[PDB]
Order: C-alpha cells, then structure tokens, then sequence
C-alpha cells in the first residue's frame, strides 16, 4: 500500500546520529512521497510530553522518559532501542569543589532533568555509597537551564549527559565526579504514537532502518562527522571529537528479550523507590514489525 504522508520526527540535539540523519537529509531520500519534519526537544521528558499530545508521532529518548510516560497514562509503544554510552552519561561537579567522592554528594544540591536518564544513572550511583535521592536535594532543570545554574554557582553538582560533559570538562569549568559504567544501563528507545505505529508498521521499521545507519556515520565518516556537528552544534571540533571517543557504536535496532526485562526492572526500581506513582508495565507497550 501507501506510506504516510507526513512523518514529524522528535530528536534531541545531543544525538550527533539523528543530527547527521537530519542535516544529511537521510530520512527524505529514502521517503521521497513522506514529507518529514525534524522538531528537536530540549531532553526526553519534553520530547514524550509531545508524543502524548500529537505534536510528534516517533521520536528518541532515554530509557526513563517513556517510564515517566506510561505512569501518567500514556499510549505509546516502544518500536526500537539504542545500545547505551555509559562513558556519555556523568555526574559533573564545579572544579573548584571540595566534591570528589559518590559520598560528598550527601545533603547537596543536585541538578537534572526530571524523569531523564540523568534521573536513573544518579539514582544507581548513590545507591553505590548508601545515598538515595532522599539524601541529596534535586533541582529539576532542563539542560541549558542547569548549564546556567552551574555556571552562576548555584548547584553542587550537575547530572547530565554528552555534549555538555565533554564540554565544561574541557574548558575547565567541571571535574567528572561519576560516569555511568558498571551499572549495566539499558541505554535508550525510539517511541511512537500507538495510532501510527499500527497504520505505517513498514514505514517505521524503515525508518529505523535508516537511523540504523545515520549512528554508523559516527565511525564510517569520523571527520566529516566532527566536522558537520561542530558546524551545526557551534561547539569545538575537540569538544565533538571527546563526545565520539565516549560513544561505542549504537545503532536503533528491534528490542530484545534482555532488554525489555531490564527496561522493566527499572520501572520496578522507581516505584520501589517512590520515584513513580503506578507500577509500569513495558512489555505490553513493546511493538515489532
């Protein structure tokens, strides 16, 4: 039959593959009858709150946004999961901190995204130390909003993902307290609106297909890559250069067995921990072609 006539695709800023994907104009070569549409988000909560209205209808997030989604209601589906990079996802203190320990964040001030991977990696760290999010005060901020708050003094430490790691490690304006190897992140997913996922499985599947490869540009065009992101981003070509040195591959491809089960124990954990209201239950939201 046919495919869609439009597809408005969410993506984050941060995600150098749907970056390239879209300015490489990727999607619209292989989709020349679709008319696509990029819409960035600051973070993943915000890109799901799209979702849920139908302002977007596909889009990539963490693994806790669509956690947080589920919990208030709603109907999205799962269609594709992103291998995770442990070394991008990081705690972040000013330099000039007495901070150097997992330990020294107790009863500190602590920005980040709500419902965010940064929610999930500093959760999993604290507990390391004996530390939980009842121990450290949270200032939920969006990414630009906490880069300003860290940098007017006003947070002690500041969980957050690439590039903003690569950057202010840098310049010199944040010392790495932890990063998120060892704890065995799920990494991230592609979400879609349930309706649309039903009407255009084929188209989605290859749609994902396609941004399967965009992530291998990464590795296949590296200088082309640093160059383009530096471009389009404005930040250093070192700075894109350290992002691409934390990432391992991590192409979109079908959810597994394992992952699924991990997705849910993380659902577990954060009502566990009274971090969300219902219980969430993932596998009845995992869609494959």
């Amino acid at each position: 039959a046919a495919e869609p006539a439009q597809l408005r695709i969410g993506y984050q800023k941060a995600v150098s593959s749907l970056v390239l994907a879209k300015q490489h104009r990727l999607l619209e070569q292989r989709f020349p009858r679709t008319k696509i549409t990029w819409v960035e988000f600051p973070a993943g909560p915000q890109l799901l709150e799209a979702l849920n209205v139908g302002s977007i209808d596909l889009g990539g997030a963490g693994d806790i946004p669509p956690l947080f989604a589920q919990a208030a209601g709603a109907d999205l589906l799962y269609v594709g999961w992103v291998p995770p990079t442990p070394k991008a996802e990081t705690i972040l203190v000013p330099s000039k901190s007495a901070l150097r320990t997992v330990a020294d964040l107790k009863g500190k001030r602590i920005a980040f995204q709500k419902g965010s991977s940064a929610h999930n990696l500093l959760l999993r760290v604290l507990a390391k130390s004996g530390l939980s999010m009842r121990d450290i005060t949270p200032l939920y901020l969006s990414p630009a909003n906490a880069r300003a708050a860290f940098a007017a003094g006003q947070v002690d430490a500041w969980a957050i993902w690439d590039p903003w790691y690569s950057a202010l490690t840098l310049d010199g304006s944040a010392r790495l307290l932890a990063n998120g190897e060892g704890l065995g992140l799920t990494g991230g997913f592609f979400l879609s609106s349930r309706r649309y996922a039903t009407a255009w499985g084929p188209f989605v599947q290859q749609v994902m297909g396609t941004l399967n490869q965009a992530d291998g540009l990464l590795e296949r065009d590296r200088a082309g890559s640093i160059k383009t992101l530096a471009q389009v981003s404005g930040l250093p070509p070192a700075v894109v250069e350290r992002t691409l040195a934390h990432r391992p591959p991590a192409s979109v491809q079908p959810l597994s067995a394992q992952v699924i089960k991990a997705q849910q124990a993380t659902a577990d954990l954060f009502y566990a921990q009274r971090l969300l209201p219902k219980r969430v239950l993932v596998a009845p939201a995992v869609w494959r072609a």
